[PDB]
RNA sequence: UCUAAGGCUAAAUACCGGCACGAGACCGAUAGCGGACAAGUACCGUAAGGGAAAGUUGAAAAGAACUUUGAAGAGAGAGUU
RNA sequence: UCUUGAAACACGGACCAAGGAGUCUAACGCGCGCGCGAGUCGGAGGGACGCGAAACCCUGUGGCGCAAUGAAGGUGAGGGCCGGGGCGCCCCGGCUGAGGUGGGAUCCCGCCGCGCCGGCGGGCGCACCACCGGCCCGUCUCGCCCGCCCCGUCGGGGAGGUGGAGCGUGAGCGCGCGCGAUAGGACCCGAAAGAUGGUGAACUAUGCCUGGGCAGGGCGAAGCCAGAGGAAACUCUGGUGGAGGUCCGUAGCGGUCCUGACGUGCAAAUCGGUCGUCCGACCUGGGUAUAGGGGCGAAAGACUAAUCGAACCAUCUAGUAGCUGGUUCCCUCCGAAGUUUCCCUCAGGAUAGCUGGCGCUCGUCCGUCGCAGUUUUAUCCGGUAAAGCGAAUGAUUAGAGGUACCUAUUCUCAAACUUUAAAUGGGUAAGAAGCCCGGCUCGCUGGCUUGGAGCCGGGCGUGGAAUGCGAGCACGCCUAGUGGGCCACUUUUGGUAAGCAGAACUGGCGCUGCGGGAUGAACCGAACGCCGGGUUAAGGCGCCCGAUGCCGACGCUCAUCAGACCCCAGAAAAGGUGUUGGUUGAUAUAGACAGCGCCGAAUCAACUAGCCCUGAAAAUGGAUGGCGCUGGAGCGUCGGGCCCAUACCCGGCCGUCGCCGGCGCUGGGCUAGGCCGCGACGAGUAGGAGGGCCGCCGCGGUGGGCGCGGAAGCCCCGGGCGAGGGCCCGGGUGGAGCCGCCGCGGGUGCAGAUCUUGGUGGUAGUAGCAAAUAUUCAAACGAGAACUUUGAAGGCCGAAGUGGAGAAGGGUUCCAUGUGAACAGCAGUUGAACAUGGGUCAGUCGGUCCUAAGAGAUGGGCGAGCGCCGUUCGGAAGGGCGGCCGAUCGAAAGGGA
RNA sequence: UCCAAGGUGAACAGCCUCUGGCAUGUUAGAACAAUGUAGGUAAGGGAAGUCGGCAAGUCAGAUCCGUAACUUCGGGAUAAG
RNA sequence: GAAGGCCCGAGGCGGGUGUUGACGCGAUGUGAUUUCUGCCCAGUGCUCUGAGUCAAAGUGAAGAAAUUCAAUGAAGCGCGGGUAAACGGCAAGGUAGCCAAAUGCCUCGUCAUCUAAUUAGUGACGCGCAUGAAUGGAUGAACGAGAUUCCCACUGUCCCUACCUACUAUCUAGCGAAACCACAGCCAAGGGAACGGGCUUGGCGGAAUCAGCGGGGAAAGAAGACCCUGUUGAGCUUGACUCUAGUCUGCAACUGUGAAG
RNA sequence: GAGUUUGACUGGGGCGGUACACCUGUCAAACCGUAACGCAGGUGUCCUAAGGCGAGCUCAGGGAGGACAGAAACCUCCCGUGGAGCAGAAGGGCAAAAGCUCGCUUGAUCUUGAUUUUCAGUAUGAAUACAGACCGUGAAAGCGGGGCCUCACGAUCCUUCUGACUUUUUGGGUUUUAAGCAGGAGGUGUCAGAAAAGUUACCACAGGGAUAACUGGCUUGUGGCGGCCAAGCGUUCAUAGCGACGUCGCUUUUUGAUCCUUCGAUGUCGGCUCUUCCUAUCAUUGUGAAGCAGAAUUCACCAAGCGUUGGAUUGUUCACCCACUAAUAGGGAACGUGAGCUGGGUUUAGACCGUCGUGAGACAGGUUAGUUUUACCCUACUGAUGAUGUGUUGUCGCAAUAGUAAUCCUGCUCAGUACGAGAGGAACCGCAGGUUCAGACAUUUGGUGUAUGUGCUUGGCUGAGGAGCCAAUGGGGCGAAGCUACCAUCUGUGGGAUUAUGACUGAACGCCUCUAAGUCAGAAUCCCCCCUAAACGUGACGAUAAGCGCCGCGGAGCCU
């Protein structure tokens, strides 16, 4: 009472029956796997930037 | 915190059996109880047990006198409604 | 119906009627509707007071939410702006109440083009999403401050990662509807089994008790008698006797062979002939004993009531079933999978995929986002085909040169070889998420703004390839079915091969009809609402059979098995001086070829290619589809015309779907859940969803409904309506109830289930009414005589009877009269039928009495207990000095006046 | 289970009859085909049939004779002829 | 040898054998007589001895205790002996016998006999696939509804059928079922689920029927018993898993009195 | 004694294998992926270094050399792209490396999260790139949290160990104990992980044509059969008859392969019986060829009309043997044929023996005994009524079409002839019979015989005789009629076109030629006659009832 092993003959169909759809290119990808060290200034950078937001009211009116 | 190895004690509670009632968005004679009827009857099995089928003339029997064919069932008229 | 495939020589279905299969309760999820809303609900109970067991009111205990997180001790969720100060990296004051980036329906404003309408310039930006902060709990790393009456192994906070079903101005709760997965009998029907309790030894197996029965003959044992022989021991002969799991054989009991008869039988085991045994381990009745995992067995798993390799009965029990079978109205729309992973899985599930439903976020003139089974441009990837091995590895042929090697060549190869190397194919990119200019933040980086990344301001569309197109929400949320596939071109593996097995890719079949191939699940063409006209596809146009009934074109071919077109349904190697082409050569008018120098013009050889032919043998008679066709109806090359598909074009109608559709501004109109306009579209199994003014039963409403002047039901060569489910009307029949509309509750729709119950067919006036010799004549009664009765004749049973009486069993069948309806498988004047009466007389026949095997109380013992064990074993004498030792039951064949 | 006539014969065998009983066994008439079931015969050959002498047939009573191999001395034995 | 063997039984001072007592009862094997009954005690099993493992209870030790540790340490196992007319084999290597057998694969063995002809039969031969001695070997009179070979006799078994009789069938009067049935019923070929009756192309096809018949309907009769599957069973068996009645053994209790070592 | 279990995959199942968890090369068709019990292999390990780092060094092999010393010992030089080595299978990678050697070492350590691969994008296993510690090494840059890369491994529960702490040990406190958190290990190889021996023919149920055994279907390896080429055989001579080395086919009477149909069942081996079919012809008919003188035989052609037998053994098909014969050819039809038979084999349950298993049991090893059911339905076939439309009815005929039938042999004669040296030894016509078959038939012979015809006879009965009866036909002898037997007897048949083949004339092709056009002979084949049947075919002819037939275009009308 053999039987069959292995087949991808109707798969192709059924994958673009609904499309092969790519995910929607987001602005602002996630950043999961980033160096940890690079992580951590980036956070301090952001942290402070603030510290900086006088200086660009002033450099923003000499234009 | 209680005082075991002694006892008693109603109510609120349960009730498919029985007795007597009221009811139904239920079933309507192959349905509803097996059983609307001489139903746990007929019938079956040595026994333990198994277990049916089967309700309806019309308002009132007024259920057809009488005549005639046939041995008779069974018919033809007549008659009741 | 299962299936890859069914008209199947696959299964179910003779026929009709009624019944007949997705339910209900609990709980869960999502969607939807309703109420209230940081709440929400009385679902216990209490109180008002026919239908009222309703409804009304109160009660928030409690449940579910509002806070999470850790195993736990436990702890436990505010952001931002402004100013000052500290300059590390986080103090103070104030104003407020969830930040920042990108996107964002809508709203707001400016300007322009016309207080309306379009351009691009900004803003507040909902929900949501991407991302970055921030906070709470767990945990980890690095740490230097702080708090106190219970200063300690005390309790607090920071910084930076990280775990969590968090917070980040709640969304739940109650109720109802639907679907989905569950547990419950669980859509319906079905096991082989298992368990608890009980009933059977009238069959049979065996022991016991008490009875009954078993012709006629054969051989003829021990004992005995007599006569003989012998010197004796002892032997011999005749007779007698009547032994035995002896022989022939009847009854009886068995059951060999015919593998006979029968085999829907006489019979759920019989009949005939034949056969075994028939004084014995024989046969048999009755009374007793042993009871189901037990009994009993001269042993066959036999037998234990037609049941035995574990009886029967009822219950547990609607036991379970990954396995078969069936699963009931119409229509509209969408529409599969036999593949991935896991599974004591491989007839099955879980999971992913494919499906459907429900939506939702937007877009919806150009324009811009966004999208793509496609090209283009740009740039990468690969090691297959082919090629190569005078290159590596491996294999391999032949010579040559120099001195078996060595050099230079040469032949043939690789799938697990390769220097090379495509075609097709895969990835990315083709801008505003950009470019450009100027700054800011950092604790990372560091010779040095040096990097890097983040952020801020300003400026710049020619949107920065072609084409098509609406997208997004982890392609949201729930989700059925499927998880046996099969076939074809090409590629490709095993196999001699296969209508074989196993893959890649695409299409197809399955799920699909249509035209064509005669025919046929897959091939060719083309996919489908209902029609009219036209035109085609593939394929055709002698006739069957629509179309060449053209004065079609050019050749090829004769077949004493001609040939006749995808898949496709019989041919090969090798041959032909059949015929027709072509190729390469060779002789010849100084005269060849062939034939006997004569002859006088071409000839010969090899090779190749078409058609035909040989090669070419299978079994029922037969297959270009058939007829038949040979100036073609054959083969090749073509031309014009013609034939028709549910395909294409145009038109009508129906429905669905889409319109940033139209209309509240009324002769008609607007049941807005209506009406109207426009465009496209229409296959479907499994499956999903919606609509039904389809149908059935019952309820609350409602129609001042319907009905003896005729309801329901039923019948109809009656009239109709609707695409359909169905419905209305008329007639006939019928005789008392019935229906429309709005809601509500279902035991709501049948052709199937070797369905259930009931009824009826063909078979069919058929099988059959055939075991045991046999009836006939006359008469009588009578409507009626092959069957009754009487008489006569002829026969049978032939005393181990077809005779005369009992037992067990039956229970009025006995007897008389009467009936002829049903029964007695023909008939019947007859009956063991039916109806009405009658009939069984005991001291001495049996029961009754006795105990036989047995059974069974008392004492006693056991046992949860109903009870069981037990038949002497205890103060056991109810009589007339007593012995008894075991009450009682147990024989209509024992005992017994 | 009980009673059990005559003839034939060894016989309660088979066959015939008497006493007694019965009407041919849940039907009849006509016909006499095949094929059956049951019964019987068959010339000549005699198991050539067939898995196989299956079935059938031969033999049979009694009397007078005659009776081996083998043997457990009993038998074989109704040997056989 | 009865305080027993064997067995029943839920249970007792229970019950069977047993109204018994080794010439008995119970459990097995072999299977009259005659004739023999060989070898192996390793394995398995049974049985018989006294020198590692060994439960509960009891004793000792440590600890606040729970607890832990130690010593002691039953039966059984292990060790040892016996046993094969125990299972078995031939640790022993098949002895006496027997055979191509009811036992021989090759095989229709070889030889003789039996017939014109013999895979049969018989007598022999035996490195016997895979015989063999109470898992009994060999023989054997009588007996057998046992298997087998041949001969005589006999016969319709046959060559080779025929005829006769009885009851049926058949016909009539009366009476009157059942299985079965999608629809049904003439074929060839083709295709097709690869053996059509129906479809395709042909052959062709004429009411209603009787008696026969056994080709067909892949005829009927029965949800194949063969084969496989199922995480379906049952009967039976063991060196299967897990238990258990029974039985053996140990401890304290019922269990008292006294002496001695 | 009770309960339960006794894996799965699988060209049926079992046995075998593990294709069950993994790795390499290939298959795989140039991304990845991709199956089979596809191919060639590997794995349940090994390593305190064979981990880590630094430094130096260069291998396999070859040439030339150098006491013993040689084809291989060690020393030296030169060449040496790795042709060595790197623990293992394979692939890849690798030269002042990743190899070899040396000296310092334990990054094989303590942690958080992300990522890759198998993937559902879950887990495990194994990997990648960081970060925070603490270290190793090197002068340093760096490198290292195992092995150069691709394999070398394991959930819940439970036990055990380590570590940590405001963790619990329940009214508090202390100490034991127990529990918890976190990280390892003890293992499930059926490797996403039950706790598991059989037997069943005494078997049961649910099913399955998803799946075996029997037919058919595809395939033809095998089997059978037939060509082609011509080495050679045939004394010589390749092809009279053969055919090596090769090669191309055919057949479905072998077997295998496959598993498409059937498991709510297609009765299954052989024989018997019986019909038809095929030819790959054994015999007969007509021919061609020879290593054909005759005879016998061989090869080939037209050709299946006709025939292919009787027996011993075996269940057997198949073989073997005895004879006979013209020959004793080969097959199909569901391996034709079980509601046709027969049950011998096989193929339930009983039983024996051998081998096997401890056992129950098994054995395609042997042996013995073992229920063979139903037709009356539809067609088919066999016969039997009848139906058909021309008025009824009858006689006498025609005839489509269908069936079809004869066959083989012997003796005599030719003829001791032809032929041959002989030995031997035919043929045509003719003649006498026979075999098998067919259709008849009973005079004769045989058989049956219930004319129950006539005798004989047993038992019984009728009083006896006489005459008879009964015994399922009492028995027996003979036997009419009838029926019946190669067991008696009779009869069995003519042509036509042609096949094979041999020829004529005669071209193609000045010749030749059976052929191309045209002609001839020509057969057991074919067709037909003969023969049997007689159609929704029919001709001639007779007789045709107050009814009825002809004749008045009867003369007018009604339905179709
Ligand atoms: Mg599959
Ligand atoms: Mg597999
Ligand atoms: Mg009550
Ligand atoms: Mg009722
Ligand atoms: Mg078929
Ligand atoms: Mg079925
Ligand atoms: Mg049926
Ligand atoms: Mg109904
Ligand atoms: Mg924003
Ligand atoms: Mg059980
Ligand atoms: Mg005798
Ligand atoms: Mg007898
Ligand atoms: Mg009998
Ligand atoms: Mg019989
Ligand atoms: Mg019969
Ligand atoms: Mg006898
Ligand atoms: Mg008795
Ligand atoms: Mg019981
Ligand atoms: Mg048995
Ligand atoms: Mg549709
Ligand atoms: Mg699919
Ligand atoms: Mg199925
Ligand atoms: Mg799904
Ligand atoms: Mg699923
Ligand atoms: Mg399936
Ligand atoms: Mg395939
Ligand atoms: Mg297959
Ligand atoms: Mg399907
Ligand atoms: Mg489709
Ligand atoms: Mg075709
Ligand atoms: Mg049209
Ligand atoms: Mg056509
Ligand atoms: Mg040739
Ligand atoms: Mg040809
Ligand atoms: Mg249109
Ligand atoms: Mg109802
Ligand atoms: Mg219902
Ligand atoms: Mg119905
Ligand atoms: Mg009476
Ligand atoms: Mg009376
Ligand atoms: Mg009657
Ligand atoms: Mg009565
Ligand atoms: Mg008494
Ligand atoms: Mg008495
Ligand atoms: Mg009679
Ligand atoms: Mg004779
Ligand atoms: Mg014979
Ligand atoms: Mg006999
Ligand atoms: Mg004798
Ligand atoms: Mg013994
Ligand atoms: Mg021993
Ligand atoms: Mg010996
Ligand atoms: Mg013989
Ligand atoms: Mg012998
Ligand atoms: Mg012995
Ligand atoms: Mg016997
Ligand atoms: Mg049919
Ligand atoms: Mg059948
Ligand atoms: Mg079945
Ligand atoms: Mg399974
Ligand atoms: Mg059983
Ligand atoms: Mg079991
Ligand atoms: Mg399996
Ligand atoms: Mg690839
Ligand atoms: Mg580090
Ligand atoms: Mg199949
Ligand atoms: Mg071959
Ligand atoms: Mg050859
Ligand atoms: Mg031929
Ligand atoms: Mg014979
Ligand atoms: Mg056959
Ligand atoms: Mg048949
Ligand atoms: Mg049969
Ligand atoms: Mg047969
Ligand atoms: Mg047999
Ligand atoms: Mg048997
Ligand atoms: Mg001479
Ligand atoms: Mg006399
Ligand atoms: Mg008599
Ligand atoms: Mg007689
Ligand atoms: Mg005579
Ligand atoms: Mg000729
Ligand atoms: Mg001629």
């Amino acid at each position: 009472a053999k039987s069959k092993n292995h087949t991808t003959h109707n798969q192709s169909r059924k994958w673009h029956r609904n499309g092969i759809k790519k995910p929607k290119s987001q602005r602002y990808e996630s950043l999961k796997g980033v160096d940890p060290k690079f992580m951590r200034n980036m956070r301090f950078a952001k942290k402070h930037n603030k510290k900086g937001f006088k200086k660009m009211l002033a450099n923003n009116a000499k234009n």
